[PDB]
């Protein structure tokens, strides 16, 4: 990753709190000044936190893709240590959608999902199994591009594929199950999967052949595709590259989205 000089960064406002310290909006001067998010490492970090902190930047720095958060660079030689990324104005996806409930077209929602899916196709090609794909780990920018975020060395049962739970077998097909749950998150404008059901109920339903119900006004193709992501046998779930392609068909022929799922 790129080491950058404290002089080029200027923190402006706190916009959040992370595992290792507060996160700020700011300005990077690489000439020309550009908004950035800035993750700080609290003074008083342990060695373990230092390594986990810089490590995420390391993992992130191995990626270059439109729908993957871009590491601008780290600050590891001076204090506050920082991780500098592209600024995403609309913040986390689940929270954004909750604030803008019913305010997007079905095409804007599906395009958000194709962005995510694309990023997950990139990750899956790089052999990177995210393990924690969820709408809260997607960030969104002024133009509504959704980027997979949160790469890092805690994972809730109900975003997780049954085989990944019972045998702890995490693959890219595990992530595809999670992506179906994100689809339901996006199409319900940020509702919590399985509402207030307990982890126990949730696994009993899933193993009993029962799935999350169709979101209100959900296109039939979007609902069926999520049901394709929630097949008990992972080998039958679509791969991310199938998902991207199906969502592109749907976007290219938007009248496909006029027919809704029922019941
Ligand atoms: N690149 C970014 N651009 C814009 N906002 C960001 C960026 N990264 C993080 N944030 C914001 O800062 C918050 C905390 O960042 P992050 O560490 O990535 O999430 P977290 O540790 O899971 N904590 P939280 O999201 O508050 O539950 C997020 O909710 C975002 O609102």
């Amino acid at each position: 990753t790129t080491e950058i000089h404290p002089s080029c960064v200027t923190r402006q406002k706190v916009i959040g709190a992370g595992e290792f310290g507060e996160v700020y909006k700011g300005m990077l001067k690489t000439k020309k000044e550009v908004p950035v998010a800035i993750k700080t490492l609290k003074a008083g970090y342990t060695e373990k936190q230092r390594v986990d902190f810089l490590g995420e930047a390391g993992i992130m720095g191995q990626f270059s893709h439109h729908n993957i958060i871009r590491l601008e660079g780290v600050i590891s030689k001076y204090k506050p240590m920082m991780i500098i990324t592209e600024y995403m104005e609309n913040g986390a996806l689940d929270k954004f959608l909750r604030e803008k409930d019913g305010e997007f077209s079905v095409l804007q929602l599906v395009g958000m999902l194709r962005g995510i899916a694309a990023g997950m196709k990139y990750l899956a090609n790089m052999n990177y199994v995210h393990r924690d794909l969820a709408a809260r780990n997607i960030l969104v920018n002024s133009n509504l591009v959704c980027k997979v975020s949160d790469f890092g060395l805690k994972i809730p049962i109900r975003w997780t594929a049954p085989e990944a739970i019972s045998y702890r077998k995490f693959t890219s097909a595990s992530d595809v199950w999670s992506f179906g749950i994100v689809m339901w998150e996006v199409m319900t404008y940020g509702e919590r999967p399985y509402w207030e059901l307990s982890n126990h109920e949730v696994m009993k339903a899933i193993n009993d052949g029962f799935r999350l119900p169709t979101p209100m006004d959900c296109p039939s193709a979007i609902y069926q595709l999520m049901m394709q992501c929630w097949q008990q046998e992972r080998a039958r779930r679509p791969k991310f590259a199938d998902i991207v392609s199906i969502l592109d068909k749907l976007i290219r022929a938007p009248d496909s989205l006029k027919t809704l799922a029922d019941f």
